[PDB]
């Protein structure tokens, strides 16, 4: 038999669309899943979805062969300014595949290598900030983690120095990045988009996208007047040439990817190693477990690659953290060609499908009866985790290109953070996740109490 397709509250012409007026719409989406189960339709003015939180219909959508990635709403919006960039532009879409030829080789295992020494320079500016401080003083967690993400993937993907260590004041560039991705939020809970209140909204858009153009324009211009032969993204996206077509990328493109390189290569990252922070400082055993582990691994000063490689524990209590709170909160796929979901659900093709990642890593059935437990252990024996049942960074062909990356700058910088410091909940701080499409820890702060351990 065919199951009816179970879904909230409808208000009419509005749909469930009242359902999402919020600050916090996945969160929403996580309790309507809770509610409503393994699966569920949302419909609204004009779109209409499935939002999917088992791992049984997970594995599913996550066949090639049956689901493509598909542009969610909020990635529509955020294709305003990010276009076709990697992140935002659609399989089937000449720029992809060619970028992604292009752009793949700044992810290899001897890039990693290359990366590094300057992902190094920036954690040092971090530790010897923290270190620079005074009793009185905290720290402002997401906030530095924040300043070390993009002044690391600016410096190593483009050789661009975004001195964020050197400024109290968010960086220009995350103000108006943060605003148009908080926007993005906006735009899909409303209901008329013409009303002229959103005139005002629309105003501030452009002028947030106009900035980000105009770091752009300074960070290629700042490349074409330099002493250069960096093997970095940038060298790549102007120099690199599809070898499918021979042909490189367009300015129009370059440009996007270098947004959405600045975008995608910092936020899901510094949200990441502030919910690590956040779950160490709240399980004290585990943070001494990783903070031992950590003491003896990096013996040298400075870490190296391999010290970093070793550094396991640690690396179990990202993809922990990841398990709980995973930065990018959904991907979504449709229906490549008229199928039938769990042998329940049929689709017609071109059917979205929207999977809340979140939810799907508090499947009991696959994690246990404590899937809301803080247990990094769950990943000492990988191959345990059944495929499509941990899938943080998305699905397939369309994955995380930066996976490796935000990793082993999450390992390094953690890694040497626990190392140095002996970091205090001096406020209790109650997780509170601000969403910007992206999630993240609000208002998480602590302070860190010197090992007083040179590097
Ligand atoms: C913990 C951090 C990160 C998380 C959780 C994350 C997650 C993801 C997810 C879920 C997708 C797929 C979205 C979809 O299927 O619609 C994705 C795509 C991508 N990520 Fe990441 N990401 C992270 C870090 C990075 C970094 C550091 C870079 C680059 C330096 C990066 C670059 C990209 C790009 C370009 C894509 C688009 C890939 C494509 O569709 O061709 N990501 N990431
Ligand atoms: C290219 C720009 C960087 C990527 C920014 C967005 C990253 C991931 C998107 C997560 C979307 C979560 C959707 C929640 C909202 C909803 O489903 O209604």
């Amino acid at each position: 038999t065919i199951k009816e397709m179970p879904q909230p509250k409808t208000f009419g012409e509005l749909k469930n669309l009242p359902l999402l007026n919020t600050d916090k719409p996945v969160q929403a989406l996580m309790k309507i899943a809770d509610e409503l189960g393994e699966i569920f339709k949302f419909e609204a003015p004009g779109r209409v979805t499935r939002y999917l939180s088992s791992q049984r219909l997970i594995k599913e959508a996550c066949d090639e062969s049956r689901f493509d990635k598909n542009l969610s709403q909020a990635l529509k919006f955020v294709r305003d300014f990010a276009g076709d960039g990697l992140f935002t532009s659609w399989t089937h879409e000449k720029n992809w595949k060619k970028a992604h030829n292009i752009l793949l080789p700044s992810f290899s295992q001897q890039a990693m290598k290359g990366y590094h020494a300057m992902m190094v320079d920036i954690a040092v500016q971090l530790v010897q900030k923290w270190e620079r401080l005074n009793a009185d003083e905290h720290i402002e967690v997401p906030e530095d983690m924040t300043r070390l993400t993009l002044d690391t993937i600016g410096l190593c993907g483009f050789n661009y120095r975004f001195n964020s260590f050197y400024r109290d004041q968010p960086h220009p560039f995350i103000t108006s990045m943060v605003r148009a991705l908080d926007e993005a939020m906006n735009k899909l809970q409303r209901a008329n988009p013409d009303d002229p209140a959103y005139d005002e909204n629309k105003r501030q858009f452009q002028e947030d996208i106009k900035v980000m153009n105009d770091l752009v324009d300074k960070i290629i211009a700042d490349r074409k007047a330099s002493g250069e032969q960096s093997d970095d993204l940038l060298t790549h996206m102007l120099n690199g040439k599809d070898p499918e077509t021979g042909e490189p990328l367009d300015d129009e493109n370059i440009r996007y990817q270098i947004i959405t390189f600045l975008i995608a290569g910092h936020e899901t990252t510094s949200g990441l190693l502030s919910f690590a922070l956040y779950f160490l400082v709240k399980n004290p055993h585990v943070l001494q477990k990783a903070a031992e582990e950590a003491a003896r691994v990096l013996v040298d000063p400075v870490p190296s690659y391999k010290q970093v490689k070793q550094l396991k524990y640690v690396g179990m209590v990202l993809n922990e953290a990841l398990r709980l709170w995973p930065t990018a909160p959904a991907f979504s796929l449709y229906a490549k060609e008229d199928t039938v979901l769990g042998g329940e659900y049929p689709l017609e093709k071109g059917d979205e499908l929207m999977v809340l990642i979140p939810q799907l890593h508090r499947d009991k059935t696959i994690w246990g009866d404590d899937v809301e437990e803080f247990r990094p252990e769950r990943f000492e024996n990988p191959s345990a985790i059944p495929q499509h049942a941990f899938k943080p960074f998305g699905n397939g062909q369309r994955a995380c290109i930066g996976q490796q990356f935000a990793l082993h700058e999450a390992t390094l910088v953690l890694g040497m953070m626990l190392k140095h410091f002996d970091f205090e909940d001096h406020t209790n701080y109650e997780l509170d996740i601000k969403e910007t499409l992206t999630l993240k820890p609000e208002g998480f702060v602590v302070k860190a109490k010197s090992k007083k351990i040179p590097l």
